[PDB]
């Protein structure tokens, strides 16, 4: 297995840039580099500071990636691990991620004329926005791949509203408040996790169900508030525990204002309490996609 040439890498501009690392925009010239006119991709490099720990983690999300081959995730165009900065090289999605995509946005009307404010989407694309996610994990699924921290701000939007699932971590300083953190512990997307992976701390294709539940819901929401926003991070817990006694004080997200009762209720078999009645990823996006 050899290396994506760098010198290849034509810069264009820094894309964003984090902890142990920063990302680049570059172009690359004739692209017959890949077995899958300039193409634009996406660089991820290790700083040259990085330490051992950082390096090894590295190595190990580009082991991950390169099992995934979907229309809707995100795909591993080559790498750069042979020499000092180590690079991931992936596709530019030029829509950037779908939480400030859809915050952009204003849902559309029919029935009205009126001042253009925001660029408008209308029902039916949201849920073709929707469909591509539940295709995304229906193929990880089948690979039984547990994606952990799907979530609005871990998709991508590229050119005619192509969506593709991908996984930033949990240390972009934008999003910092949709995990809660506590020392000697892990990390946690409290807000999008199924109550059994609160309490228990383990995570399932069945909590990835749940998680997608919250999503389609902040698709809906047009990312304009955050899951359980009135609640604090203790009462999100709380709640979970809610769910575990059963006794009829567990509390929902409530039914955004654009989604009609149907596909809320379909939102609501996504949080049932119990894991085996959660709808399968494949009975998700049939509803979604008819
Ligand atoms: N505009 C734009 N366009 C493209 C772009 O791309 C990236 C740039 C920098 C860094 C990343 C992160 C890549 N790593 C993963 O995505 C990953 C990791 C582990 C598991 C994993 O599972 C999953 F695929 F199922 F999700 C995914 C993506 C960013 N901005």
């Amino acid at each position: 297995r050899v290396d994506f040439p760098r010198s290849r890498l034509r810069f264009k501009e820094k894309l964003g840039e984090g902890q142990f690392g920063e990302v680049h925009l570059c172009e690359v010239d004739s692209p017959q580099d890949l077995v899958s006119h300039p193409l634009l991709v996406a660089v991820k490099i290790l700083r040259p500071d990085a330490t051992k720990n950082a390096r090894n983690d590295f190595l190990k999300e580009v082991k991950i990636m390169s099992r995934l081959k979907d229309p809707n995730i995100i795909r591993l165009l080559g790498v750069c691990v042979q020499d000092d900065p180590l690079c991931m090289i992936t596709d530019y999605m030029e829509n950037g991620d779908l939480n400030q995509f859809l915050s952009a946005h204003q849902l559309e009307d029919k029935a009205a004329e009126g001042a253009p404010g925001d660029p408008t989407i209308s029902y039916p694309m949201l849920l073709h926005v929707a469909a591509q996610i539940a295709s995304g994990m229906r193929y990880l699924a089948t690979l039984n791949f547990v994606h952990r921290d799907l979530a609005t701000r871990n998709c991508l939007v590229g050119e005619n509203f192509t969506i593709k699932i991908a996984d930033f971590g949990m240390s972009r300083n934008l999003y910092a408040g949709d995990y809660y953190r506590v020392q000697g512990r892990a990390v946690l997307p409290i807000r999008w996790m199924a109550w059994e992976c609160i309490l228990m701390g383990k995570f399932t294709t069945a909590s990835d169900v749940w998680a997608f539940g919250v999503t389609l819901w902040e698709v809906l929401m047009l990312c304009r508030a955050q899951p359980f926003g009135q609640l604090t991070d203790e009462q999100v817990i709380e709640n979970a525990g809610e769910f575990f006694r059963d006794q009829g004080r567990q509390v929902y997200l409530s039914r955004p204002p654009a989604c009609p009762q149907g596909l809320y209720e379909l939102m609501l078999r996504c949080w049932s309490r119990e894991s085996e009645q959660r709808p399968p990823f494949s009975q998700l996006h049939r509803f979604l996609a008819e």
